[PDB]
């Protein structure tokens, strides 16, 4: 009902920039030896710190806040690894031109640490996404929208409490990315981005397989997990292994 307020309201893409979290530090102890146990524990600790900021971000995410508390918690639990790896590839791309894996300003992995972490192939998989960011010259606008799409890429096999509202919100963000890419090779760009998003499901499946394994054997492996991750994984693992998690694809 206000001509002025309507013209001044920031675009959804603009609000995404405003609510994007500041980069979080890992609190990496450079004195300790770079063994798998230490590096994986440090990364899990970093993950806990990041997820606290991700939750605060989702809370002010347009459209998301409108979903039932049950659906929000569910979406965050199902997509945390996807958001983590995607944001990792973005930082590596932005801050090191995809030369290294930039987990945090105080924790940058080169080939040596990827080997030392005991999850080398997984790191290479995430690094490959960063290499695609370079090949595509992905923009921060495209990135922020794609991250929202990842938050909405895995749902309960039987749907959310408000399945209709969710689909509506997902559709709008899809149109947003479609507008950003927007003409000539606009269709091709859109296609490449949605294809990249689909490829995230396979990578995340492998990352989770490893996450769940070190979680079950955390005592024998001496891999530590922060309360935030114990909380997420404890609940996520049984749902995923029971087949209650449904991946949403653009193609296939
Ligand atoms: C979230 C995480 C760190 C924060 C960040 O910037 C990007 C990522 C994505 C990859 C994630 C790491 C972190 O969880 C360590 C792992 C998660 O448990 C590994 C373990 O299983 C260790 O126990 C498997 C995959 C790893
Ligand atoms: C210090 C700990 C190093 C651990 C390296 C673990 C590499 C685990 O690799 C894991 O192996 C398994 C074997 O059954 C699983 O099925 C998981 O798919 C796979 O990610």
């Amino acid at each position: 009902l206000s001509t002025i307020s309507r013209a001044l309201t920031p675009s959804p893409v603009m609000v995404l920039e405003n609510i994007e979290p500041e980069i979080v530090y890992a609190g990496y102890d450079s004195s300790k030896p770079d063994t798998a146990e230490n590096l994986l524990s440090t990364l899990n600790r970093l993950a806990g710190k990041q997820m606290i900021q991700v939750v605060k971000w989702a809370k002010v995410l347009p459209g998301f806040k409108n979903l039932p508390l049950e659906d929000q918690i569910t979406l965050i639990q199902y997509s945390w690894m996807s958001l983590s790896s995607f944001a990792l590839s973005w930082r590596s791309y932005k801050h090191t031109n995809s030369q290294f894996l930039y987990f945090a300003p105080d924790l940058v992995f080169n080939e040596e640490k990827m080997h030392q972490s005991a999850m080398y192939e997984l790191c290479q998989g995430m690094h490959q996404i960063s290499l695609q960011f370079v090949r595509l010259q992905l923009t921060f606008e495209e990135y922020t929208i794609m991250k929202v799409l990842l938050l909405l890429s895995t749902i309960p096999k039987d749907g959310l409490k408000s399945q209709a509202a969710f689909e509506e919100m997902r559709t709008n963000y899809i149109k947003e990315l479609r507008k950003m890419v927007t003409s000539g090779q606009s269709w091709q760009r859109f296609y490449q981005l949605t294809k990249l998003l689909d490829s995230m499901h396979d990578l995340v499946s492998d990352l989770l397989e490893f996450c769940f394994y070190t979680f079950r054997e955390s005592h024998a492996l001496k891999v530590e997990f922060p309360a935030m991750l114990v909380e997420i994984i404890s609940d996520q693992l049984p749902k995923v292994e029971s087949g209650n998690a449904k991946p949403l694809y653009f193609h296939r």
